[PDB]
């Protein structure tokens, strides 16, 4: 058999092979047959009428039909050994058809380049050793202690820590924006739950004054509307509660995850924490040397279909930390994530290649490791563990995770790692 | 933990589960950055603002997208344990979103009953024995030797097996219908590619005289608008060619999937073919017997939304069969599909609960056996195995049909089946 695919315009594309009727004749009773069982209709053929009889009677009506469904079936067929999962439904776009001419349509779909690993020799990681002294377990032990608190109706001065009802709105230079709209909004202070210093401009104030203190917000805030903007918040107020010391009888501190009271199991549940993230931090950093040393020294030209669809995602989960509203972020700004998306792209590309070059595995066994202890932190692993066995997106999606730790140990493995002993106030000094 | 989920009406469903704050600052934590994986932005997290903390911000915002997204996680989650495959995309529907008030969505998806197994011992299978002589042979035979012809132009008589252009309208009683529109059409007479007496009522004609003869399309003719109807053709006529014996010089006559010539080879092949679907004849009208005595002393209540899928399938396969119109077909008349898709849902219903109470499974080896056979007419079956086997859903459609063997060869083990020689006319007194 010959196969023939032309192409019109772009991703336009056309079919129509021209055969031997002989070829068409045996193709055509073939095919009808098999799709007819995919509905199970064949069962239901006793056999007066041949299918090629029929074939060559309302083929013709049926003729640009007959086009699509093999666009249907081709389409599928094509992107399950090229591995393209589609996002819910592909769009072919058909055309006018004339009877007699030719026909168009454009099937929208993405494609992937290739990249060569160089230098990865030239990556030097230095590896700052530090440690968490008992003093930064006090710290954190503090904050947690701020947090909870038992609310007291009281009539006088504000504290730092109080619980207060603002009633206010969000001007920026001399209009009002889309948010920052509040109507009897309760608000705990003293658990930094604000912008630093408005929480603390507000102090001294009483529940009937209107003062208006000016609030600049970095320049790297998250919120375009409000980044490296001085906005001005009247500030009402009406309500203010005292904040007075939990009840250590179990009644109100009763609203934690951990047990109440407990001392050593209070340090025990922040040192696992602590520990957890520091393990992290460390690794991002030398994560991080990996990633900018290869970037930095090697780029690629990246189609922009790939970037403009990694905007989307970013667009949609930006809005979600802003407020949330979805499809509305759409309309949000491109060039605030096509800058980051070009990032996770090239990162993307380089870690495929690596995986592709040097063949590298999904290891259960690693997979396995990681949900146990991560489903160790909840009252029943074996549930937890199940689940994520249970559904198959979230074993594949999990996959990731555990291949990208064995592709930087890949890397490290071969990469020159420093491990320098160091005092924690000396990574501190982060000034730029 | 305690969930809850209740019903606004029908398949309207409610979500908001209310918790003491303890549970719900845990949740959300876990949840959101579990969240945040899936679209891999837990790694740009540096960790200076706590989830807790920006969650009690932007919660309320994103309050009402949550409530979308878990009905996004729970649905996908909840079909996956009850086995139901979705066509396409799920509708969910919602409606009116009131500040301080309800909300009300409806989730469109099907439901399926169970049936119990009685009076299988009851069944009694006449299984005919015919045989195949020579005689259907020579006639197979004949019919394949008229298909093809030589085409050569002359005036003159018309034969019966001609090649003839008629140019065509359909009128029925006194109106043309949607079809029988031709122009220019060729038709080759002989082949019985008409209605029986059709193409035997012009013979005798000359290539330009009008003569319109009554046509009566039987009772039970796929067309509704042509069965049960005694319809008028003018036809007018202009071209006549005559179909000599194809050139048995390998010239004209290659035009076959089969080698040319060989007699041995003619009659090997109609062999292989006729015992094929006389294998399929004998066993169809036991699985009738067996299907039928089922249904006609066992009935059940069956949902409407199951037939009523049901119904649309066969609209979109009519359709094709009719002419071919995708889309369409939702226009046509459902009383016709509806009796039938009872029968559909019956069946399925019937071989399903026998499948789950036997517990029988699917059997690899059947399925394997099936398809070696299958590929065996082709070219090269290697291909073609592995075809099927690269492909999920052909997998899966497949072993329907060998496990519909299976379920069969059960009922017929435990059923009386009697054999009974007879002889070829015997059987073929199918007069009601």
């Amino acid at each position: 058999m010959q196969v023939s695919v032309e192409t019109t315009q772009g991703l336009g594309r056309r079919v129509t092979i021209t055969i031997a009727a002989d070829s068409i004749e045996t193709a055509v009773k073939s095919e009808l047959v098999n799709v007819a069982k995919k509905v199970r209709i064949d069962g239901f053929r006793k056999g007066k009428v041949p299918m090629n009889i029929v074939a060559q009677r309302y083929g013709a009506s049926v003729r640009q039909d007959v086009l699509g469904d093999l666009m249907s079936r081709n389409f599928i067929d094509a992107i399950i050994k090229e591995k393209i999962n589609p996002a819910g439904a592909p769009t072919y776009v058909p055309g006018e058809y004339k009877l007699g001419e030719d026909f168009t349509y454009s099937v929208e779909f993405e494609v992937y380049p290739e990249v060569e690993l160089q230098g990865l020799e030239a990556i030097e990681v230095e590896k700052p050793i530090v440690e968490v002294t008992d003093a930064d377990v006090d710290g954190m032990l503090d904050t947690l202690r701020k947090q909870q608190a038992t609310w007291k109706e009281k009539d006088g001065a504000v504290e730092a820590e109080d619980r207060v009802t603002i009633d206010f709105t969000g001007s920026v230079d001399g209009e009002e924006f889309e948010g920052g709209k509040a109507s009897d909004f309760v608000l705990a202070m003293g658990q930094g739950r604000m912008i630093p210093g408005f929480e603390d401009g507000i102090k001294g104030h009483k529940a009937g004054e209107e003062f208006t203190i000016d609030v600049t917000f970095p320049e790297e805030y998250h919120a375009e509307n409000l980044k490296g903007k001085a906005a001005k918040f009247a500030i009402n107020l009406k309500k203010v509660e005292e904040r007075e010391l939990p009840e250590l009888t179990a009644e109100f501190i009763k609203r934690f995850g951990v047990e109440d009271g407990s001392v050593e199991g209070l340090r025990a549940e922040v040192r696992k924490n602590m520990e957890r993230e520091l393990k992290s931090a460390i690794r991002n950093r030398v994560k991080s040397q990996a990633i900018e040393g290869l970037v930095k020294a090697n780029d690629i030209d990246v189609p922009a279909a790939l970037i403009d669809s990694e905007i989307d995602v970013l667009r949609r989960q930006a809005a979600q930390r802003f407020g949330g509203n979805e499809k509305q972020a759409l309309e949000l700004p491109r060039e605030l994530f096509e800058e980051q998306a070009k990032r996770r792209v090239v990162v993307g590309l380089l870690l495929g290649e690596v995986i592709r070059t040097n063949e590298l595995k999904a290891d259960e066994e690693r997979v396995k490791g990681l949900i146990e202890e991560m489903a160790s932190a909840y009252e029943d692993p074996k549930e937890v563990i199940e689940f994520y066995s249970k559904n198959k997106e979230l074993m594949d999606n999990m996959r990731n995770v555990a291949l990208e730790e064995q592709a930087v140990e890949a890397v490290l493995a071969k990469a020159k790692v420093t491990e320098k002993e160091t005092t924690f106030n000396e990574l501190m000094n982060q000034q730029a």
